[PDB]
């Protein structure tokens, strides 16, 4: 346990929303390798199923601890834990669409499991659009640079994001986030890059809307010397 | 009571909300005229006071029955009572900082009151910024475009908004906001505009922060024939 | 000559432009009545017709010296007569496309005419959209407004405009205007409104791309006492 | 000459532009190495300097040719030499200040040298900001998403730009290009990513202003497998 964490660890979750006056709650468990970069995660949802939107607007709101980091970079996640840290995330989508996102991220060492607590709020999707009508087909791989406030002992994180359509297309989407570890480090990054690579593939049945997602993360300085 | 509505109502209000990570609740209670497009109303915290933010943005949080409409056209808002109506906004301000607010608004006829319950959500707000500095100094009046969105039985509002501040400068932040009777009707609008106008004065003592606000808010049509 | 203007007056055009990389020539001739706010204008396509765009596009380009004033605003516009003024403004289309155009507008008083000598340039319509297409039908009215930058003795312009399409849809565009008198005034106006009616009817016939505009427009302050 | 190219070649430019209503043209001369992505140029106002503005802001304008690709990325801009091809590009700024330029890249096969054209509008900058009150510091480096357009034969950039000021903060823009090569070709990329890193040195004298720009570019797929 480096700040609590091991190589491989489980992780819960738990998501209240509401998106265009729809009310839903999702719940989750996982396995995770924080040091490699990856988790896959299998979400249930639990109240207001079935989803009257594509589960793709969730999956970057279901945690920075499964990033590679090369030794040379602070690891803020990391170095947050076993407390852990927040964030806070809007979307902005290029038809108008706008969401927000808040987690918080905590580490119970004794169990060895990852707990994420989120809400999910989103606004003004177009009720003919790929998201209200279910056509949206993965995001892209994305890379996305993280900045550090150091006056604050914050980060922010900017990704433009590009959701793949069924038909072809693409919808663009602007992440901007604020991330807080419930303690300011005095140890800080200096900017640098994470990129993502997320998968989704729904698991639906009778019972229940359920399905899997995957992220493989990596974190870097830039290329150029 | 035209649509359950008479000439002069009073109004309660519960706001939960969140705000760069600061979680509150707001209630207030007011008197209102619905055909003269005026009300005022009294904010009291209730949870998570002082806030660490401009009372300010949550202004336009705190009901399109309020406005004077000219009998030719459809207002929609008082159309829908006394069931209601529902909305839902979005808040661009021009330094990133994002908020969501969904209102539900009923009337009791029964007791010739508007009930308003809200739910408000901010991030990015800069910590040096105005707002979370409590530096402004209410928003200026403006015009709201009202467009009726004809296959949804829904409307869409467009206002482009300036917070003035102490110091003398402005702060620009975009609405965006989509309306909602709780039943579609057949009788829609056709696009209009609604002037706003705002006071705001803080009235906070030893026991609470509170303080008082009113709007007047006309609709029309275009000036040119 | 109130400032060099009489009550009806004859104007002269000249744009030279680039869209998608597209470059082209309009001349244009027509008659206005200032202090009435209305102008009507006939425009040629002399170089680089027919244009592979929405005329539409260059309605908002081709002078508020053509505005109805109440006596009680101050009209930074005609004041600025009879050597004129100068603007810029930014077209930020919902789909990404962006515009710059500049124009400077003075009068002849021996002609009794105003010129008008403007730069347009459009990058990244898509070439499947609605402009590149052709397939628009007219701006809807609008209402503007004038934000007086008094360190400076130049006015901002903000409105928030909607392309009507052929196919029954809307096309949201940003305007965002600097209006600059060549010499700046002592007397500033406060901030107010200006509502504008546009027409479009394309006269295009085998020698040449023309049309016909027209514009009414009506500065007016805040209808809320 | 690999397309028309050399391992190193020189380069001339001419640019006319115009920023707040400031006209101004700006001649240089360089050297650069395609195959390494590396170029160093020296820029010398010619008409309306000095200028009154940062020339930060022209140096994303002053050629793809000069970014090292892996072979197994197609390199869309190599294949279009010696011909070449034209870009298109606005830049947002997060103060609400919009530039467009638009160049034309062409090789000299028989000089061994490349030849850029290129026009430069710029609107809406504040009188009292750090661009015109040249108080920048150059840009942070970034990473570029490219993105092909398969049905058309051109790509599009995206990328989120910093400029670093003088005082320790920090300006965004928005950089959305468009890029196409003189003949769209059958041979296209999928999209990837250029980091890019640049270096400004001022270098001005009492005859001219003139300053020092270097770029150093490399294209690559996702770091995810």
């Amino acid at each position: 346990s480096k700040h609590g964490l091991t190589k491989e660890m489980t992780m819960k979750y738990r998501m209240e929303g509401c998106v265009d006056g729809h009310k839903f709650v999702i719940t989750g468990e996982g396995i995770g390798y924080p040091f490699k970069g990856k988790q896959a995660i299998n979400l249930c949802v639990v109240e207001g199923g079935p989803l009257p939107f594509a589960e793709d607007i969730l999956s970057a709101a279901f945690n920075r601890v499964f990033t590679e980091y090369p030794q040379d970079i602070v690891d803020y996640f990391k170095n947050s834990c076993p407390a852990g840290y927040t964030w806070d995330r809007s979307f902005l989508f290029e038809d108008g669409a706008v969401c927000i996102c808040n987690a918080d991220i905590t580490v119970s060492v004794e169990e060895n499991c990852m707990y994420h607590e989120s809400k999910f709020y989103g606004v003004n999707f177009p009720a003919d659009g790929p998201v209200m009508k279910k056509m949206t087909d993965n995001w892209e791989p994305s890379c996305e640079k993280i900045i550090p406030v150091p006056k604050q002992g914050i980060l922010k994180g900017d990704v433009s994001m590009y959701l793949l359509l069924k038909d072809g297309g693409r919808l663009r989407c602007q992440f901007d986030t604020v991330y807080k570890a419930k303690s300011v480090p005095r140890k800080m990054p200096d900017w640098h890059f994470i990129q993502h690579k997320l998968t989704r593939e729904d698991r639906s049945d009778a019972k229940n809307q359920k399905w899997h997602l995957t992220e493989h993360a990596i974190a870097s300085g830039s290329a150029l010397p």
